């Protein structure tokens, strides 16, 4: 399983656009902008791991494939997530207040190639094994 891992983020795209599209505001956007996380993908079983670590923010979400279940993210929104496998590339939609972002993960090469998608806007950001 070409996921599990701890990957560094090296290369982002787009990222303060996507945060704007999400509601996050200036300060916030500036810290975020300028943190380089560590995300950790860890299974067992039917349960996947996805823990991500950077000095202003830690989170943490446990999933089974295809079944909804509530998210606080990182930026405080509380979202209705859904994560699935389709090709090989986990695709997870967050949903709420009518609103939704989809985010793919996807592994190529090296890399961890992230690509987050909300209304016109889409980021990219890139990572590689620690
Ligand atoms: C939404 C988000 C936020 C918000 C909090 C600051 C304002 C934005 N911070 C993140 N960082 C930078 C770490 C430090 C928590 C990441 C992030 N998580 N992993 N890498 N980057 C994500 C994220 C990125 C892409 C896909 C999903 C989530």
């Amino acid at each position: 399983d070409a996921f599990v891992g701890t990957w560094k983020l090296v290369s982002s795209e787009n990222f303060d656009d996507y945060m704007k599209e999400l509601g996050v505001g200036f300060a916030t956007r500036k810290m975020g902008g300028m943190a380089k996380p560590n995300c950790i993908i860890s299974v067992n079983g039917d349960v996947i791991t996805i823990k991500t670590e950077s000095t202003l923010k830690n989170t943490e979400i446990s999933f089974i494939l295809g079944q909804e279940f509530d998210e606080v993210t990182a930026d405080d929104r509380k979202v209705k997530s859904t994560i699935t496998l389709d090709g090989g590339v986990l695709v997870q939609v967050q949903k709420w207040d009518g609103k939704s972002t989809t985010i793919k993960r996807k592994r190529e090469d090296d890399k961890l190639v992230v690509e987050c998608v909300m209304k016109g806007v889409t980021c990219t950001r890139v990572y590689e094994r620690a």
